[PDB]
């Protein structure tokens, strides 16, 4: 019921290190990670463990902060926007699979606001 997790390395994809990508790891990801609502998002959704057999029947581009963390540590991204897109996919997946007012959605909404707060101003 679980697909393979998203890749964290890809040898035919070019790598890059930028000040904004370093910030996304040092400040943005590592701050969100310690939030009281971060724990559902620190690893790929396990549909067998969590008893959610339809999760990947609904979510076709899964993403989580553990994957993002590993991509940042491997310089997998070309630029900050690509990483920001992964965060946005993670949040949107949560809204798609659930419904408004759900506990998990309240968590994602709070994390998304803190995320936007932190990426509002990036290094040059
Ligand atoms: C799949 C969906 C989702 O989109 N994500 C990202 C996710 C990640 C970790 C968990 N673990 C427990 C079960 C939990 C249950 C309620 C409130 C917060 C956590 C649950 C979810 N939910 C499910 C609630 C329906």
């Amino acid at each position: 019921m679980n697909p393979p997790p998203p890749e964290t390395s890809n040898p035919n994809k070019p790598k890059r290190q930028t000040n904004q990508l370093q910030y996304l790891l040092r400040v943005v990801l590592k701050t969100l990670w310690k939030h009281q609502f971060a724990w559902p998002f620190q690893q790929p959704v396990d549909a067998v463990k969590l008893n959610l057999p339809d999760y990947y029947k609904i979510i076709k581009t899964p993403m989580d902060m553990g994957t993002i963390k590993k991509r940042l540590e491997n310089n997998y991204y070309w630029n900050a926007q690509e990483c920001i897109q992964d965060f946005n996919t993670m949040f949107t997946n949560c809204y798609i699979y659930n419904k408004p007012g759900d506990d998990i959605v309240l968590m994602a909404e709070a994390l998304e606001k803190l995320f936007l707060q932190k990426i509002n101003e990036l290094p040059t």
